[PDB]
């Protein structure tokens, strides 16, 4: 499959390995579910890049045992309410957990979907699009403009790399 080849060619091995590990744990072949492989890699990349702006702690990518331990630790020290779902990042400046969404669809459709999933208003929600559009909780975008633009540039580049290889149409409809 070209998609698997693109993933290994445009994402760093650490992201590719973690993505494979996530899917392989639940009995999913990154070769059969190629478009899901790409999305997990793309989303993980965004989470890692968002954290490099320590103001952020990265819950995403960690195994469930390590991830919940980090969340439990933060919650006991900060007094922040324990989230029902494992969140992606934790802002230490704004003292709140953050959920990061990446969507091929329109930002608002995904934002409301994620809000419904985590009816916890404590968890901040930031949605990015491959079209350079972003929606966040209370329009607090957290990161500086430059930082945020760099994430959106990578997302657009991923989209165009897929499209040069004629893979974007399948990805957007999945
Ligand atoms: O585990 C998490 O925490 C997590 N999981 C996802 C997610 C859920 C379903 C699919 C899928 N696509 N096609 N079939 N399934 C892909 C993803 C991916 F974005 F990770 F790729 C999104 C999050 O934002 C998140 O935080
Ligand atoms: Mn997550
Ligand atoms: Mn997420």
């Amino acid at each position: 499959s070209a998609m698997e080849d693109f993933v290994r060619q445009c994402f760093n091995p650490m992201i590719v390995e973690l993505a494979e590990k996530a899917m392989k744990k639940y009995g999913e072949d990154p070769k059969i579910e190629t478009n899901k492989f790409a999305a997990i890699c793309t989303h993980l990349e965004v989470c890692f890049m968002y954290s490099d702006f320590h103001r952020f702690e990265i819950i995403e990518g960690r195994d469930r045992i390590m991830a919940w331990t980090v969340v439990n630790s933060i919650c006991n020290t900060t007094g922040v309410e324990k989230p029902k779902f494992l969140p992606d990042l934790y802002d230490y400046k704004e003292n709140r957990f953050i959920e990061i969404g990446v969507t091929r669809r329109e930002v608002h459709i995904y934002y409301l979907e994620k809000a419904n999933k985590i009816k916890s208003e404590k968890t901040h929600i930031h949605i990015f699009s491959f079209t350079g559009e972003e929606m966040a909780t209370k329009a607090d975008y957290t990161l500086d403009e430059e930082s945020r633009a760099r994430i959106k540039t990578r997302l657009f580049t991923i989209r165009q790399e897929m499209a040069s290889r004629s893979l974007w149409d399948s990805f957007r409809q999945s």
